[PDB]
């Protein structure tokens, strides 16, 4: 199972605002979703209500301690292994976010699908501080600047660098 991370950050690594995003870039929610289709998505309850629904298409898995935390059309779980348990045969799945989901699934990712968006925006929540050496780039592509899409930004994807033994 790749457990892969899906994150949106600015330049300071800002990932929200007041619970919400400092932007609007639909053509990166289009690549999140062509990205995630056919898998699970994990997100934190806070996440999940900064958004108000559920994408189509798509597991979606509340994490909330609250043993009471219900919601239509989604599955709640309540510790990373209620996550892996549930998820025993998916292929991959995607966290997809809460700074404090991420801490959750750190010990565990394969895979990082990072979106670099080239600004400094007013943020009150940060993706956690990840060192890079023991990752590498195998893709990367300059999303759609317009109208619609006013930032500049770039859709990253790491994988874990192998050692070279001694
Ligand atoms: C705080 O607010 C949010 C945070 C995140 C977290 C996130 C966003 N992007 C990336 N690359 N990584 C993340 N972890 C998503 C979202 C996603 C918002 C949102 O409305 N969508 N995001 C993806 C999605 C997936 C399946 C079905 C529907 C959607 C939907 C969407 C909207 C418009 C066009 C295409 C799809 C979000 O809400 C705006
Ligand atoms: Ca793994
Ligand atoms: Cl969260």
């Amino acid at each position: 199972m790749i457990v892969s991370f899906m994150v949106a950050m600015d330049e300071n690594r800002v990932i929200g605002k007041d619970n919400n995003l400092p932007w609007r870039l639909p053509s990166e929610l289009q690549y999140v979703k062509k990205t995630t289709m056919g898998h699970p998505l994990i997100m934190g309850r806070k996440n999940y209500e900064a958004i108000g629904r559920p994408l189509p298409g798509r597991r979606n898995i509340i994490v909330t301690r609250n043993e009471g935390y219900h919601v239509e059309g989604c599955e709640v779980a309540h510790s990373v292994e209620e996550v892996f348990e549930l998820c025993k045969n998916e292929e991959e799945i995607f966290i997809f976010g809460g700074a404090q989901i991420y801490d959750l699934f750190l010990p565990y990712v394969d895979k990082l699908y990072i979106t670099k968006i080239h600004h400094a925006f007013e943020g009150d929540t940060f993706f956690p501080e990840m060192d890079m050496t023991n990752w590498k780039e195998v893709f990367v592509e300059k999303g759609l600047t317009d109208e619609k899409n006013p930032y500049t930004y770039y859709y990253h994807v790491y994988e874990k660098q192998q050692l070279v033994p001694r």
